[PDB]
C-alpha cells in the first residue's frame, strides 16, 4: 500500500500499480474459509483466485526481468517495501485450486484436508459431500430438511454409512464435539478432576483418515452413482 | 384313501400304494401360503414339493404305460376311484417351483404373483424382497427393528424407494389398507353413506404391476448389489 518509489519509469509505474493492487486479502480469506470449514465459499472463490494468481504470475515475470536487468531499473536501487519472495511465495496458492464444477472442486478440497492433517474438516466433508453428489443426480435441491430430495438423499447416505462405514461417523462425531462431550463420556467428580471415558488414539484417527477414508469415500460415491 | 381293488398284481400293487400316499395336502398348503402371502413358508416348501411331484411324475408315467397297454391290465377294468386327470392336473404345480436359495425362490414367487393378477401380494413382496437381499449382502439378520443390519437396510430401501419409485409405495399402501382407510380418504356422512376420496385406478394398478413393476424391482436390486 505505502510502496511508492520517489521517481521511476512509465513501464516501472504500470507494473508497480498492478502489483500494488493485487487482492492478497482474497488469498487470506480463501485460507480462512478452508481452515474454518466454509467449504462451499472456499470452492466458490477458487475461480476469482485463479485470476488473481494468473495476474500475479505475469506481474511477477515482469518484476523478474526487471531485477534480472537491474542495471536499467535503478529506481528500485533503494526501495525496501517491494519483496519478490513475498509475491512468489503467494503464487504457491495455485496448488490449492482446481478446475471443474463446484462438486469436483469440493472433491479436491477433501483430498487437501487429508494432505494437511485437518481430520475434523476432512470427515465432515467426506460425510456431507456424498449427500450433495446424490442431490445432483436427482436434479438438485437445497441442503434443508424441508427439501424432499435432500431429506431422502441424506437418509440413504446416513444409512449406507451406518451400515458399512460405521467407523467414519463415529470418528466425525467424536471430533465435532471433542473430548468434553457425550461422545467421549468423561466423568466430572467432586474435586472437579475429570477422568476421560472413551480413548480413541492419535493413530486410530491418523491411520483411518490418511489411509482408509479416501477409498471409503470413493466406494460410497460410485454406489450412489447407480441411484 | 378308499382306493383298494379286490384283485391286483405285484407291479400294479407297487404303483397303486405309491399313488395312494402322495401328499396332496402339501400342494394345497403351498397354495394356501402363496394365496395368503406367507411367502417365506411357501419358499421353504418348494423343495419338499419338487420331490412330491418328481415321485408323482414317475408314478404317472407308470400309470400311463399301464393304461396305454390297458388290455394286459384288466384289473383296473371295474375300478372307479383312480383317475389319471386328477393326478396329471396336480403335476401342473411344477410350474410354481424353481431351484436356488430362498431369496432366488422368493424372486420367482414375485413373478408368479404378477402372472396371476394378485397385485397386493406382488407389491409387498417387491417392496420387502430388496431388504432381505440387502440383509444377505451384510452377512444376514432377523427382520426385526432391534436388528441393526435390518434397521438400516430398510432405511436405504424405503428412502431410495421414496426418492425414485415413489409410486410403488403409494400403490402397495393403498392396496394393503383397501378402500376404507386413510390412504383412500373416504367420507362418512350423518346418515350412513360413504363417498370415496380417490379414484380406484383399476388400470394403473393393472398396468403398473403387470408392466413397470418387474423393471422397477430389477433396477432397485441392481442398485443394492453395489452396497
Amino acid at each position: 500500500s505505502r510502496l511508492n518509489p520517489t521517481i521511476f519509469e512509465e513501464e516501472e509505474k504500470k507494473v508497480l500499480t498492478r502489483v500494488k493492487g493485487t487482492d492478497v486479502n482474497v488469498v487470506i480469506n480463501f485460507l480462512w474459509n478452508i481452515r474454518n470449514g466454509f467449504t462451499v465459499n472456499a470452492v466458490k472463490s477458487m475461480n476469482e483466485l485463479k485470476n488473481i494468481i494468473n495476474q500475479l504470475e505475469e506481474d511477477l515475470e515482469k518484476l523478474k526481468s526487471f531485477y534480472k536487468n537491474w542495471e536499467e531499473h535503478k529506481n528500485f536501487q533503494g526501495e525496501t517495501l517491494l519483496v519478490l519472495s513475498d509475491l512468489d511465495s503467494t503464487l504457491k496458492v495455485k496448488d490449492l485450486l482446481i478446475e471443474g464444477n463446484d462438486l469436483e472442486k469440493l472433491n479436491y478440497l477433501l483430498d487437501l484436508y487429508i494432505k494437511a492433517s485437518i481430520y475434523d474438516k476432512a470427515l465432515s466433508l467426506a460425510r456431507e459431500l456424498p449427500v450433495a453428489i446424490c442431490l445432483n443426480k436427482v436434479g438438485g435441491g437445497m441442503f434443508d430438511d424441508k427439501n424432499e430430495k435432500y431429506k431422502h438423499c441424506n437418509e440413504i447416505v446416513t444409512s449406507y454409512l451406518r451400515l458399512r462405514y460405521s467407523g467414519l461417523m463415529e470418528f466425525r462425531n467424536t471430533l465435532m464435539h471433542g473430548g468434553l462431550s457425550t461422545d467421549m463420556k468423561p466423568n466430572v467428580d467432586k474435586d472437579g478432576n475429570i477422568t476421560p471415558g472413551k480413548i480413541v488414539t492419535k493413530n486410530k484417527i491418523e491411520d483411518f483418515v490418511k489411509r482408509e477414508l479416501r477409498n471409503y469415500f470413493d466406494k460410497i460415491v460410485n454406489f450412489l452413482s447407480s441411484a
